[PDB]
């Protein structure tokens, strides 16, 4: 089918109030079919002579990293001039109350392989950013596959975007590319956001989120679009001693 969902006031209101929103169908099934073909070429599962398969990308070729590609639009420029991109930009504009022309953006691709046992630990995306420069922004996480709690859908801490940027630390201080995590989220307050293919979740830069392991025999592919304002100078920057400069 070629139908796609809409957004209304209620979506925006809940995004502002809770720090995230679910969009059941941000990409049509035909757009999803094309996005899957883009991925099928971006993420090649490759065999070895008698050992384990690996994904033929940077990061995969210590402990395994989540297969990801920053700015996949460099390799597939067809990506960022899709109707799905424009639709997402318009959504970002509505949710951020900023003109589409004011938004800077980039893409990010993720693949959780079958039986991938590592979670994406609790974190806030702003924890990765320079505390000297504040941007308003959000991420639109579009899934190409069914996303369930068992396959690695996102979980959020509702209202956490109006709290502080929580203390983070590197998962491993001698292996910083593994990323950041915080221990300061009460998992009992969390809410999961399962999605059907072509669904998306949207979250503020400051909303804490987590993704479970992929316990299923199927890969779970997400395509993330990040939209943000220009940076503003912060007079009294937070220390963020976990920053990798
Ligand atoms: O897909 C995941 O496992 C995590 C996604 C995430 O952290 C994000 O989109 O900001
Ligand atoms: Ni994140």
């Amino acid at each position: 089918m070629e139908v796609v969902g809409t957004i209304d006031h209620r979506d925006r209101e809940e995004f502002r109030s809770r720090g995230f929103a679910i969009l059941p169908q941000v990409a049509s099934e035909s757009e999803v079919a094309w996005l899957r073909q883009a991925y099928d070429r971006l993420f090649v599962r490759r065999a070895t002579p008698g050992a384990e398969d690996f994904y033929d990308i940077a990061g995969q070729r210590g402990p395994p990293l989540l297969p990801q590609i920053i700015k996949p639009e460099k390799y597939v420029p067809e990506l960022l001039d899709s109707p799905h991109f424009a639709r997402c930009r318009s959504i970002a504009s509505a949710f951020l109350d900023m003109a589409e022309e004011e938004l800077e953006f980039y893409g990010h691709a993720i693949l959780k392989p079958p039986r991938y046992g590592a979670p994406t630990p609790w974190h806030q995306d702003e924890a990765y950013m320079d505390p000297r420069w504040r941007r308003r922004g959000l991420s639109i996480w579009t899934t190409l596959d069914e996303a369930t709690v068992e396959s690695g859908c996102l979980h959020y801490l509702p209202g956490g975007h109006r709290g502080p940027v929580l203390p983070h630390h590197h998962i491993d201080n001698d292996d910083r590319i593994r990323g950041l995590m915080t221990d300061d989220v009460d998992p009992t307050s969390a809410v999961a956001c399962p999605l059907a293919p072509g669904g998306a979740v949207v979250h503020d830069f400051r909303t804490p989120h987590y993704a479970g392991p992929n316990l299923t025999d199927q890969p779970r592919r997400a395509y993330v679009l990040v939209f943000m304002s220009a940076p503003a100078e912060v007079a009294d920057p937070e220390p963020r001693p976990w920053m990798d400069w």
